[PDB]
C-alpha cells in the first residue's frame, strides 16, 4: 500500500572512463527528488546492471540510500540469472536501509516457472522482510506467463507488488480484478495513463529521470475526471518517446540530462555506442523545452 | 478524412447464422439485425473475419450483404467487409455493397500468400474504385492475417485517397496515439474488444467487436462515461465486459456468442460453420445463465 | 503409409498459367504439364498453395484438376490439393478429384482463424471419406498457415485412418527426423527445396516443390546421388538449386519460375494474380538468361 | 590458416559440487573423460558451461585448468562472451595469458544493440585476445538477435575473425554461408542436425551432448568422408534418441547426471536457479550411462 505510485527507473551516470560518477548519481537522484517522484527503482536494467559486478550495483544501492532513504521510497533491483548472487544483492538491500526488493525473471537459459517460483523464494528469505516486486515481462527476458501462474506469482507469501512489463491491458484488467489489493505497476511509459485506467495504481519507468512530473500530472488528471488532460500529456510523454527510440533510450535520456546540468558525461558502458551527433540539436532542445516547464 | 465523421461509434461485427445443414440461416440473421437494433447500435459491420466471412462463398456473402441492407438501410450505419485473398474477388463484393445500399467497405490485409507492402496498395486502391464512391475501412488484425505493418506504412494506407477509416485489431497502444496524434480527424475503430475504454483513452473513437451482438449497451456505456469524465463508469463495464470475454474465450468466441443468442431466443441454432466445432456442452448452463443475466440487465 | 508407398518420390506442385484478363490460360496449363512429364518427373501436386488455388473459386480449382488427369492418369502420380478454410468445400474438391481418377488428394491445414488440433482431425476425416478410397497428404506450412502442430499432433495426424503421407514444408530437420523414426513406412515430401539435400538426409523419401516445374531433373539426380553414396554431387546439386532459389526469392518465386517458364515459351503471360504484382524489370535479364541456362544442360 | 580450428568440439560442462562452488577434480576428470572419447578440442565457458550463473572470476579458474589438463594435446576455444564489451575483455586477455588457440563470444544479450554495437563488440574483444582467432556467433534462438546474411558476411570477414558457430536449425543458410565463404570454418551448433548440417556445409561441430556420445559425431563426420550414408543416418538417430531423454530431463542436469553414474562428475547439479533431474528419470539415464560405458 505504501509501495503505491510513480518510481523514477534510476540510470547509472558513468565517468569518461566507464567508472561510477559519484557526483552526477547524487545529482540525479537529488534532481528526481525535487520532481515530485515517489520513489526509486535502483539498479534495474535501466541503470544498466547487466553491464555492472556485484560490487558495483552494491555501490549504487549505497550511494543511493545515502542521498534519498527516508526521504522517498526506495526499491532495491536485486535480479541476477544465479540466484545465489541476486541473495546477496537482496541481503546488501536488507543492511542499507531501501523499503524493498525486486528481480527479473532469471534469463538467457530456459527455466521453468516453477524454478522462477524457487527463485523468488530464495532472494524472498535473503531480502528479509523487505517486500518482492515479481516481474510479469514476456519481452526483454523472453517468458510467457498464464494467469493462474501470474496468481501464484504475486501471492508467494513475501510478495508485495507486480511489475506489469507488458503492453496487454486485458492481462492487466484481468489481474486487478483478481488482485484488488495487489500494488501493480505499469511498466511501459508510452501506454501509461491506459495502463492505470485498465487497473494499474502506480509506474515504474525511466523516462521519469526527465520528465517525472507528467506522469504525476497523468495520475492527478485522471483522478480528477480530467481525461483531455491525461491524454495530452500521455501524447507529451510519447512525443519525447519517439525521439528517444530514435537515439537509443538510455543514452538519449542521459544526453537530456547532460544538457540540464545534472549528468556530467553522458556514456552507457559498451557495448552501448554514443548517441548519433545528428540528434544533439533536438535534445537540447527537448532539454531546453523540459527546463521552461518548471 | 473529416468527411467520414459520421463512421464514428460502436459497430458491432455482424455473426452469420447457419442452420443444422451448415446453410444460411436468413429468417435468424434478420432477427439478429433488428435485434442489434433495439440494442441501440450505433451500427453494423457485415460479413467480416467475425460473420465467417473466409467459409462463405462470394454469393453467400452477397446474400447476407443484401439481407442486412434490406433490414437496416437508412436506420443505423452499415459497413460491408469486402476483403478477399482475390483483388478481384474482393471487387466483385465492394460493387455489390454499393449495390445494396452500403454505407462504407471494409478490407482484411489478404492473407496466405506474402504479399509486399505496394502489392497490399494496390489490392486496397483497385477496391475503392469498384466501391464506387463508398469510403474504405482499412486493417491491421495481424494475429490472423499475419500481416506486420509499420508507422510510416500505416499512415500511406490510411491517406490513400478515399480512406474514411482504421480497424486497430491491435493490442498496441502506444501505436494507437501515434496513429491518432497523426490524425485527429480519422475514424479508429478499437479492434480488441477486451481493452476498449483503455483503447478509447489512448486515441480511439469507437469500436467494431464480435461480443457487442450480445451487450453492445455496455460498450456505449464506457463510450459515454469517457466523454463525461467517469472513469469509475468506464472502468466497471469494462471489467463486466471482460468477465464476458473470459467465458466467451473458454467456450470459442463465435460459437459463445451464438449460443448466448440462441439462449435469447434470436437465433434458433448456434453452429459454426466446419471446421469450427460445436460448443462443449460443459459450458451451456454458464451460457445459459448468461443469456438470462444479460436478458434481465 | 504402407499403400501410399506408390506416392513415394519428386513431385512437382504445379503452377496455374493466366493471361491478359486475369483469366485461366487452358493452353500454357496443357504446355506445363507436357513440360513436366519430359523432366522424368515422379508425378504432379495439383491446385496447391503454388498452384495459387486460393486466389481461385471451386470452379476453376476443379477445371485445373480435369485437364491434369486427362493430359497425365496413369502416366505419372496425380495428386490433387483440395484444401479449402471450409471443410464443405474441401469435400466437394476431393469427391471431384476422385471422380476425375486421381492417385490422391492432399490437404492444407486450415488457416486464417484458430482451429484446434480435434477440429482440424475432424477437417481431414470428413475430406479423406469423401476422396472415398483416395489416399490423403496432410500438408504442413507452418511458415504460411499459421498453424503449429507438436510432434504428438502430427503422429496423430499421420496415422488417422487413410493417411499416407506427410508433406513436410518445415525447415525442422531435428522433427523430419523424428517423424521417420516414429513412422519407417511414411511417405515424407521434403516441402522446402532449398534444403531438399539436407532434408533427403534427415529423412524425407522425396519431395514437392515449386521449383521442380523448371529444373526437377536436378532432385532425381540428388536421390540417386544420395542413393549411390556420392555425397559430392549430391552437394553440387544443392548448390545449383539453390543459386536459382535465391534468385527466384529475390524476384518473387512463383512470378519468376512462371517467367522462367515465359521465355522457355511454355507461358504466353509469365503474370500471377492480384494482388500478386508484376515483375521488376530489371530482373528479366537474369530470368531470361536462366531459361537460356536451363534447356542447355537439360536438352 | 583457419582450418586447424576444423572439427568435432565438445562444449565442456562445469561441474559443481553441493555447496554450487566449482568442482575442479570433476572438471579434469571431465576434460580427460572427453580427450580419450577422441574429441579434437574443447569449447570452454561457454553457455553450456553455465557461464552466465558464473562470475568473472570463476570463469577464469575454469580456463585455466582446461589449458592445464589440454593444452598442446587438443584445440582449445575460451568463450569469454559477456553483456559487458570490457569484461569480455577481460576474459580475452585471460585466454590468452592461458595458452588458449582461439576466443569466442556470443552476441551480447538482454538490451538490443546494433549489428554495428556487435561488430564494435567484436572487433575490442579480438583486440584483446592478442593474436588469438575469434569464433562468432550467429544466434537467432537463445540470444534474440535476427541477423541478416550480408551482416553474416560482413560478421565472418571482421579482422581477427576465424571461425563462425551457427547455432541456427536454418541449413538453407548453412549452404549460402558456406557457398559464399568456401574456406570458413563453419560449426554446427544445433546437435540433432549435424549430419544434414554437414550436408549443407557445416566442416564440424560444438555442442553439449559431444561430452557423453562425442565418437558418434565423429564417427558421423567419418561416415559421411566415405559416403557411408547409412551409417551417418544410424547414428544421427541414435544421438536423437539420446536428444529426446535429455530434452525431458533437461539438458545440461541430464547430460551431468550421466556423466555421474560414468563416474566422471561427483554431484550432477546445475546452479541455480536451475533444479535438479525428476527422480523419475534417473532409472533411464543410469541405464545410457551403463549402455554408452559398454559401447566402448
Ligand atoms: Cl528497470
Ligand atoms: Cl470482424
Ligand atoms: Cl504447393
Ligand atoms: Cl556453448
Amino acid at each position: 500500500t505504501n509501495l503505491r505510485g510513480v518510481m523514477a527507473a534510476l540510470l547509472t551516470p558513468f565517468d569518461q572512463q566507464q567508472a561510477l560518477d559519484k557526483a552526477s548519481l547524487r545529482r540525479l537522484v537529488q534532481f528526481n527528488i525535487q520532481q515530485g517522484i515517489d520513489g526509486l527503482y535502483v539498479g534495474g536494467s535501466t541503470g544498466e546492471a547487466f553491464v555492472q559486478s556485484l560490487s558495483e550495483r552494491e555501490q549504487v544501492l549505497e550511494i543511493v540510500a545515502e542521498e534519498a532513504k527516508g526521504k522517498i521510497k526506495l526499491i532495491a533491483h536485486v535480479g541476477c540469472v544465479s540466484t545465489a548472487e541476486s541473495q546477496q544483492l537482496a541481503a546488501s538491500a536488507k543492511r542499507y536501509g531501501f523499503d524493498a526488493v525486486s528481480a527479473v525473471t532469471p534469463f538467457y537459459y530456459p527455466f521453468s516457472f516453477e524454478e522462477h517460483c524457487d527463485h523468488y523464494r530464495a532472494i524472498i528469505d535473503s531480502a528479509d522482510g523487505l517486500p518482492m516486486v515479481v516481474y510479469n515481462i514476456p519481452a526483454l527476458s523472453g517468458v510467457k506467463l498464464t494467469l493462474d501462474q501470474i496468481n501464484t506469482l504475486v501471492t508467494l507469501p513475501g510478495v508485495g507488488a507486480l511489475k506489469q512489463t507488458s503492453g496487454d491491458l486485458y492481462q492487466m484488467e484481468q489481474i486487478r480484478r483478481e488482485h484488488p489489493d495487489l500494488v501493480l505497476y505499469n511498466g511501459y511509459d508510452n501506454i501509461f495513463a491506459s495502463g492505470l485506467l485498465a487497473g494499474a495504481d502506480g509506474g515504474i519507468g525511466s523516462t521519469y529521470n526527465i520528465m517525472g512530473w507528467r506522469y504525476q500530472g497523468i495520475v492527478k488528471a485522471l483522478k480528477e475526471g480530467d481525461i483531455q488532460t491525461a491524454q495530452k500529456l500521455q501524447t507529451e510523454c510519447n512525443k519525447v518517446i519517439d525521439l528517444l527510440i530514435k537515439t537509443g533510450v538510455f543514452r538519449g535520456l542521459k544526453t537530456v540530462l547532460h544538457y540540464m546540468d545534472v549528468v556530467s558525461v553522458p556514456l552507457c558502458r559498451k557495448p552501448f555506442g554514443p548517441v548519433d551527433e545528428k540528434y544533439l540539436p533536438e535534445l537540447k532542445a527537448l532539454a531546453q523545452q523540459l527546463m521552461q516547464e518548471r
